[PDB]
C-alpha cells in the first residue's frame, strides 16, 4: 500500500511528455506501466499482486512480431497516460482504470496481419468475427486473461462498475480498428463545428474515447524524428510480410504491402499523415486542447518526410 514504483530522474521527467520513448530495456516496461497506473489512477486502483500477474500474462500473449508487439502495447498505454494526465478532470475514475488497461490489451495475440489478409486467407477468426476481426479477438483475449485465477484486477468493483469498465474496454479496443476511425472523426468534426458536442452524452464520450484510442494507437508518428523513422522499418517489415503472403495466395497486394515498391515509401507516408494522422490529432486537439503537442510533433514528422522526398534525406 505504501509501495510506489519510482523511475530514474530522466524517466521520471520525460515519461510526462507525449513524445517519451519507453526505451530498449524490456524488463523496465512493466514498472513503467505500473508507475503510470499509480499516478493516473491511484495506488488503491488495483491490488499490486493481481496487477503484476495481469501485466505478465498480457505480455506472454503478445507475439514477437516486428511492430504489433509488447513494446507497441506499452507505447500506446503511455500516450493514453499523457492524454489523461493533461486532461485531469475530464475523465471518471472508471475511465482512467479501463483506458490504460484497454491500451495495454488492444493488440493482444496480434499475428502481424491485417483484417483483409485474414478474410482472404479464410482464417477461422474471419468466420467467428466478420468485421473488426482482430479487434474482436483482442477484446476476447482480454476477457480470457481477466478470468485466469488471480488475474481479476477489477474484482473489488461493484457488479455495475465491473460491467461499465468491461464496456469501456470493449468499445476502446473495437475503436482501434482504423476502418471505423474515418466515420468516427467525421461525426466528431460535425458535432464540434455545429456546437452539438456534449461530453455528458455517453454516445458522445464513446466517440471521443474512440478518437483518443486512434491517437494513442498511431502515436509512433508523434515521436521525435529519429524514433518515428527507425520504427517505420518495423511497421513496413510486417506490411511487406503480409504482401508476400498475399502473393502466395495469388493476389497482388496493395503497394504499401509490396516490398518491390519500397522506393515510394516517402510519398506513401505523406498520404498517411495527410489522410489519417493529421486529421486525427487536429480533431483531437479541437476537443481536448492540452493534446496539442501530439499534433505539433505529427506536423514536424510530416515536414521531415517532405525533406526525404526532396532528396535532402
Ligand atoms: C494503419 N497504420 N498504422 C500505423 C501506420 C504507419 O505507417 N505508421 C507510421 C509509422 C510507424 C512507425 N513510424 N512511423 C499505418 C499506415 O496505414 N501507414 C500507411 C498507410 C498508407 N500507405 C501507403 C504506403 C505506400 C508505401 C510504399 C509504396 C506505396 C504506398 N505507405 C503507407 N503507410
Ligand atoms: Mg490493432
Ligand atoms: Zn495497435
Amino acid at each position: 500500500g505504501l509501495m510506489q514504483f519510482t523511475l530514474p530522474v530522466r524517466l521520471c521527467k520525460e515519461i510526462e511528455l507525449f513524445h517519451f520513448d519507453i526505451g530498449p530495456f524490456e524488463n523496465m516496461w512493466p514498472g513503467i506501466f505500473v508507475y503510470m497506473v499509480h499516478r493516473s489512477c491511484g495506488t488503491s486502483c488495483f491490488e499490486l499482486e493481481k496487477l503484476c500477474r495481469f501485466i505478465m500474462s498480457v505480455k506472454k500473449n503478445y507475439r514477437r512480431v516486428p511492430y504489433h508487439n509488447w513494446k507497441h502495447a506499452v507505447t500506446v498505454a503511455h500516450c493514453m497516460y499523457a492524454i489523461l494526465q493533461n486532461n485531469h478532470t475530464l475523465f471518471t475514475d472508471l475511465e482512467r482504470k479501463g483506458l490504460l488497461i484497454a491500451c495495454l490489451c488492444h493488440d493482444l495475440d496480434h499475428r502481424g496481419f491485417s483484417n483483409s489478409y485474414l478474410q482472404k486467407f479464410d482464417h477461422p477468426l474471419a468466420a467467428l468475427y466478420s468485421t473488426s476481426t482482430m479487434e474482436q479477438h483482442h477484446f476476447s483475449q482480454t476477457v480470457s486473461i481477466l478470468q485466469l485465477e488471480g488475474h481479476n484486477i477489477f474484482s473489488t468493483l461493484s457488479s455495475s462498475e465491473y460491467e461499465q469498465v468491461l464496456e469501456i474496454i470493449r468499445k476502446a479496443i473495437i475503436a482501434t480498428d482504423l476502418a471505423l476511425y474515418f466515420g468516427n472523426r467525421k461525426q466528431l468534426e460535425e458535432m464540434y463545428q455545429t456546437g452539438s458536442l456534449n461530453l455528458n452524452n455517453q454516445s458522445h464520450r464513446d466517440r471521443v474515447i474512440g478518437l483518443m484510442m486512434t491517437a494513442c494507437d498511431l502515436c509512433s508518428v508523434t515521436k521525435l524524428w529519429p524514433v518515428t523513422k527507425l520504427t517505420a522499418n518495423d511497421i513496413y517489415a510486417e506490411f511487406w510480410a503480409e504482401g508476400d503472403e498475399m502473393k502466395k495466395l495469388g493476389i497482388q497486394p496493395i503497394p504499401m504491402m509490396d516490398r518491390d515498391k519500397k522506393d515510394e515509401v516517402p510519398q506513401g507516408q505523406l498520404g498517411f499523415y495527410n489522410a489519417v494522422a493529421i486529421p486525427c490529432y487536429t480533431t483531437l486537439t479541437q476537443i481536448l486542447p492540452p493534446t496539442e503537442p501530439l499534433l505539433k510533433a505529427c506536423r514536424d514528422n510530416l515536414s521531415q518526410w517532405e525533406k526525404v522526398i526532396r532528396g535532402e534525406e
